[PDB]
């Protein structure tokens, strides 16, 4: 047989007993027509479920104002909650642990996606410059956001709280707060975006206030052992960089310690220039640490051997390998992924048609 590897080692996380450390990263696939989870997702998630394996669902919108892309699922209506149930049930049928990633795009939207054509909301009133859409043909334009007022913010915090409850109602084992990639929560944390002059800005502490109020509200709502949060301190995605990423990341993990969460999920920096690294954050964080961003089998085992993380989340390789955990375990060849169908809308093509090991 093949030598055992750290990636296949059981891991205790929060109140859960995982059977291995290969995690399905959150992956927006834009196949949730009308913002409603679809039948084909039942198969998609089921194909990737393993006994005791952790699955993090695609970013799920917490309210009407959090929409910034077509066909992404939401979880603010009964219809969406009910549509989520069969998908969650399929994952549970195979013994998987399923966390719902709750999300709000903030300024990364257009009034055409908004209720009554309203302006997107954000920590600031500055908009994004145009971006080339996933199809590589069309250009996405964004509407300048309306700066949320100090007293409006708690209402948004409550939207995350309600979304978390709805996820529990749908049967999810827990929720992951989307505090990354320049979306609403990251907009408040990043100093290139947050130019507020009230208590939600002006200092590292103030910029992280929003994220921490969300953690508290969500943790108090469903229990901290059913809560995780994802951050990307070093990412500049959606024009959301920070002048001191290391300090930002350190402050967040140190502040998150007191909440006793199920885990903290951090994305690796794209480049190393003090220097960008997740090691200091792993050392400062006392709970379960999940890393993601460019990992393969070799790097995944190495991260565990060097004790840089407890869990390793895989995105692209999991898109093309339903049975990624098994393949890693057998050190089997991997299917290549086709980025051209990552965000296309077919129920099957590039979604459920990647083959299992022969
Ligand atoms: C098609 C696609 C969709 C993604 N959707 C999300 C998402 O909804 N939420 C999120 O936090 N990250 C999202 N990500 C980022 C991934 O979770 C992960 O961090 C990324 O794939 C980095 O790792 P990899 O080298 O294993 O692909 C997405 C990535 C891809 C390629
Ligand atoms: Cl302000």
């Amino acid at each position: 047989q093949v030598d055992k590897i750290p990636l296949m080692s059981p891991c205790k996380m929060g109140k859960f007993e995982l059977c291995h450390r290969v995690v399905l990263a959150p992956l927006t696939r834009q196949r949730s027509y009308g913002y409603i989870p679809q039948p084909h997702a039942i198969l998609h998630y089921s194909q990737r479920s393993t006994n005791g394996g952790l699955l993090i669902g695609e970013a799920t919108v917490i309210s009407e104002t959090g929409i910034g892309y077509k066909d992404v699922p939401g979880i603010w209506t009964k219809e969406q909650v009910e549509a989520w149930k069969p998908i969650v049930d399929a994952v549970h049928a195979k013994g998987g642990i399923f966390f719902c990633q709750i999300w709000h795009v903030g300024r990364v939207s257009n009034k055409d996606f908004q209720p009554n054509g309203e302006d997107p909301i954000s920590c600031t009133d500055r908009g994004l410059t145009p971006q080339i859409m996933s199809n590589g043909i069309d250009i996405a334009h964004f509407t300048r956001p309306r700066r949320l007022t100090t007293d409006e913010i708690p209402q948004i915090v409550n939207e995350f709280r309600v979304a978390a409850r709805n996820a529990i109602e749908a049967g999810f084992d827990g929720v992951e707060i989307h505090g990354a990639h320049g979306y609403l929560i990251d907009q408040f944390m990043k100093d290139q975006v947050n130019d507020r002059s009230d208590k939600y800005g002006g200092s590292l502490e103030n910029r992280c206030r929003f994220a921490l109020e969300i953690v508290e509200a969500v943790a108090n709502e469903i229990g901290s052992d059913r809560v995780g949060i994802r951050i990307s301190p070093f990412a500049h995605y959606n024009e959301a960089g920070d002048t001191n990423p290391t300090a930002l990341g350190l402050y967040m993990v140190e502040s998150l310690n007191k909440y006793d969460l199920a885990y903290c999920h951090v994305v690796e920096p794209r480049m190393k220039t003090c220097t960008e690294s997740l090691v200091p954050m792993r050392k400062a964080y006392k709970g379960t640490f999940i890393v993601a961003g460019g990992y393969d089998r070799e790097d995944g085992n190495r991260a565990l051997i060097e004790d840089r993380a407890d869990l390793v989340a895989y995105g692209r390789l999991f898109i093309s390998n339903p049975d990624l955990p098994k393949r890693f375990e057998l050190n089997a060849p991997l299917n290549k992924y086709n980025r051209d169908t990552f965000y296309t809308s077919d129920p099957i093509v590039g979604y459920t048609d990647y083959p299992f090991l022969e």
